[PDB]
């Protein structure tokens, strides 16, 4: 299922180089700050050749090629981000990208599995992977926070790959009743989500809220319910009529509903706003991720094994895993707060007195609202607790 062991859902070792006839993308990938500011950025991508993708003949290179068009797709709509957009991405650009994306079975949008999960590289590769031993591919704007976020985002990822490990022992040791053992990997995989939320700290250090909810976050919007693009987007030459696809979100991370759907617990069911959010996400997920999640649906659940038991210590280390993952969303509550709400209230993007979201100038919905959305889900977990 494309599963590292290190790095989990993360493309281990990322291909930094494309051949050289792409040259001329990477180019233009590596210098947006540039491009973007001078106002050169459109004219440059509208002047480039189709160039055939056949000569990406692996996965890593097709990875890199298509964080590299999902980048220069990013900034052409959005320019410089003061509301002069782009409706039509350019054939030349559009033709091969959607041609990748449908190798990819991904979306021709940037996603998560992008702009994080291939968009690294360790500056000494004997060193292990820690922050300042690492640096991103690509960004967008001097000063966007872009490494900070992507880096951190990935650490936290990495931290909670140490539990996707443990999973095939607690479905080992329920068919052959193996109490200790499931009790012992149950406190594992809470004591590797403890770590990522302690990895979730370095945020702060790292990305200033203002370049985030003021730069980098106009490069992660997509076309999805996005007033600025009513109807979607056009792929010039590929389809006919404009298509709609959310931005970057972590709702594309695997990793919460990873653990949501180990723990039986039901975001994935029953729920309108929410959940079915939670399932479109998944179509921004690389196929092999995709596939793990169902495979883990269709396994007997852990939750149903644990209440038939009648055991205290089976019971607390269940409740250990859902602690975690309610701390996590807590947690990862405050930080929204933090970098979008705040800066949103004091007039760089208005929604209704200062804190009714639609989330705003972003992504794929706000329906009404996203800390109602990230609250049910919060919600949804600490009911989860036996
Ligand atoms: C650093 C690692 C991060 C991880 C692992 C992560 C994970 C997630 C997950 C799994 C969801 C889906 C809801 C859920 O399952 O609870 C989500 C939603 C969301 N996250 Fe994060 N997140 C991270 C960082 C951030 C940061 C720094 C922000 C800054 C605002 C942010 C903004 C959002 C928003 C706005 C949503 C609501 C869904 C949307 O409208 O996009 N995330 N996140
Ligand atoms: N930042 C939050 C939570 C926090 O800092 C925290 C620190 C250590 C271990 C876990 C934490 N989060 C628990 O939900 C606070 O202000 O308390
Ligand atoms: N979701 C926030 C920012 C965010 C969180 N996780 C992400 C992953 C990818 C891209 C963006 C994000 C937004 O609407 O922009
Ligand atoms: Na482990």
């Amino acid at each position: 299922y494309h599963i590292d062991e290190e790095v989990g859902f993360a493309l281990p070792n990322p291909q930094e180089n494309l051949p050289d006839f792409y040259n001329d993308w990477m180019f233009i990938a590596k210098h947006l700050p540039d491009l973007i500011e001078s106002g050169q950025l459109r004219e440059r991508v509208e002047k480039l050749n189709m160039l055939s993708i056949d000569h990406l003949t692996d996965h890593k290179s097709q990875r890199l090629a298509r964080l590299v068009l999902g980048c220069i797709t990013m900034a052409y709509v959005w320019g410089k981000g003061h509301g002069d957009v782009r409706k039509v991405l350019p054939r030349n650009i559009a033709v091969p990208y959607c041609q990748l994306s449908a190798a990819l079975e991904l979306p021709p949008i940037l996603v998560y599995a992008d702009c994080v999960l291939a968009n690294w590289k360790k500056k000494d590769p004997n060193k292990p992977l820690t922050y300042e031993n690492m640096d991103v591919l690509f960004s967008f704007r001097d000063g966007d926070c872009s490494k900070g976020f992507f880096l951190v985002s990935l650490l936290v990822e990495i931290a909670a790959a140490s539990a996707i490990k443990v999973i095939p022992t607690v479905f080992k040791a329920m068919q052959m009743q193996e109490r200790d053992t499931l009790l012992k990997a149950l406190l594992e995989i809470a004591s590797c989500l403890e770590k990522a939320l302690q990895v979730f700290h370095q945020i702060h250090d790292h990305v200033n809220p203002k370049a985030f909810f003021s730069v980098l976050r106009i490069y992660l919007s997509g076309w999805k319910g996005n007033p600025q693009l009513s109807d979607g987007l056009v792929y010039e030459g590929f389809w006919e009529d404009p298509k709609e696809f959310a931005g970057g979100s972590a709702g594309q991370s695997s990793v919460f509903q990873c653990f949501d759907v180990l723990l039986g617990i039901q975001q994935t069911a029953g729920g309108g706003h929410a959940a079915q959010f939670l399932q479109d996400m998944r179509r921004y997920m690389p196929p092999a991720h995709r596939n793990f999640l169902c495979s883990l649906e269709s396994n007997p659940s852990v939750r149903e094994f644990v209440l038939s038991k009648g055991d205290a210590g089976l019971r607390e280390a269940y409740d250990a895993c859902v602690k975690a993952l309610v701390s996590l969303r807590s947690y990862h509550l405050q930080i929204v707060t933090k970098y979008i709400l705040i800066p949103a209230s004091q007039q760089p993007k208005e929604n209704k007195t200062s804190e009714d979201p639609s989330k705003l100038e972003a992504k794929g919905t706000g329906g009404t609202d996203l800390m109602n959305f990230l609250k049910t889900v919060r919600s949804t977990t600490e009911k989860s607790l036996l």
